[PDB]
């Protein structure tokens, strides 16, 4: 039973075959009993659920060490040379430090949550941290990919990009695409859609991050 | 010249008589160059302003050692039982960590930014502080009440209550939304901020005073 689902979101400068680096970085810490305590969805459609109270946040941006593609620069609003004047640091062991403090706040076992994390977010992460001589933040820590999750809960009860299933549920689109907390509040929205089947999916299917192999080397 | 403003939010179980302890906390860290850039407050009223797309954020929920008052809780939504039975760690060692390593990635000076701070928000964070082993990671800070701040503004501007959201309404006229929540408080507080935002780092760069010299509010 995980105690503390961690919604996360990475953006960065370009697509997997790119080598990229990250950009900014929001993780959303909320326990198991502020999800399953999200009311019922009732009516089609059901209205935007609200975020539990408590919650634990934490978004940065960072500096990456090459160029956003012009492209990953439109959709995410970011830039080297923007995050640079605005005194940005690296992905460096600070902010390991920094992760590790965050993560020891919530009660364990934890899981991160991420969309499409599986084949971006959590390898992407896995290379960054790979590069530091801090010990992972991460060894103790279990993921998942929301994508396989929606499909489990759809298909027991088609796009699976975020933006998609956020309007198939709710007919409206989301806000803020592609800014990391922005990702972030549109993932738990959606994951508060039924959080109890979540929640035992996630106990069922959630896996350890140390097994997750880096993006690149 | 402070090169990054954190804005600041606490909320505690009750008043200063009280001698309360924090409930929540929110830092919202923006360097003075996203702050100027902000699109000029311009029509009658103005909009309220988009946050600047570059920002740390930090906001953490915790237990405190003693129960809220009943308003407290009734205001900030939030009591000592709930905040455990969700794990909620006290204010310890650390969380001083994740403070100095946050406050580490901003550039230097940095100056704190919060409402009524000088009389509750920084003498309770030096408090809860002091309890601490840890040295104060707020050592080389600075801090500024924007109270003052949006006082001396106005008196430039032109030759009346000055809590959040009267002012908020003045500017924008439209009420705040949640209020009393550390995040909520701290977004309220930059829309302000942002009404004018070279006039207000002028004053910050003028009375940005080192959070050092912040009396405790007890013990
Ligand atoms: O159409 C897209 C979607 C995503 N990305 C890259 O993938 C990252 C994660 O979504 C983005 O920050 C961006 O770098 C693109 O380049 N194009
Ligand atoms: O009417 C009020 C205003 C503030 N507070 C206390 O002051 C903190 C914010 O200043 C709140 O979280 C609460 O603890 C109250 O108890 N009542
Ligand atoms: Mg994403
Ligand atoms: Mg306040």
């Amino acid at each position: 039973h995980m105690q503390t689902l961690i919604f996360l979101d990475l953006e960065a400068t370009g697509l997997p075959s790119s080598r990229p680096e990250v950009t900014e970085l929001c993780l959303l810490a909320v326990h198991r009993r502020a999800l399953e305590n999200t009311s019922i969805s009732q009516g089609h459609p059901p209205p935007v659920p609200r975020p539990p109270r408590v919650v634990d946040k934490l978004s940065l941006c960072i500096a990456p060490g090459k160029a956003c593609s012009p492209g990953a620069s439109e959709i995410t609003g970011l830039s080297k040379a923007e995050l640079e004047v605005q005194g940005r640091q690296r992905f460096d062991d600070n902010l390991a430090i920094l992760l590790r403090a965050f993560l020891q706040r919530q009660p364990q076992p934890c899981c991160l949550v991420a969309h499409n994390g599986d084949r971006y977010d959590f390898p992407l992460l896995q290379t960054e941290l790979a590069r530091l001589s801090t010990p992972s933040p991460l060894d103790g820590t279990f993921c998942v990919d929301s994508i396989a999750a929606l499909k489990a809960l759809e298909q027991a009860s088609k796009s699976y990009s975020l933006g998609s299933i956020y309007t198939r549920l709710y007919w409206q689109a989301p806000t803020d695409s592609h800014t990391a907390e922005g990702d972030v509040l549109t993932l738990l929205s959606i994951c508060q859609w039924k959080p109890q089947a979540l929640l035992q999916w996630v106990d069922e299917h959630a896996r350890p991050f140390s097994t997750v192999k880096p993006m690149y080397g």
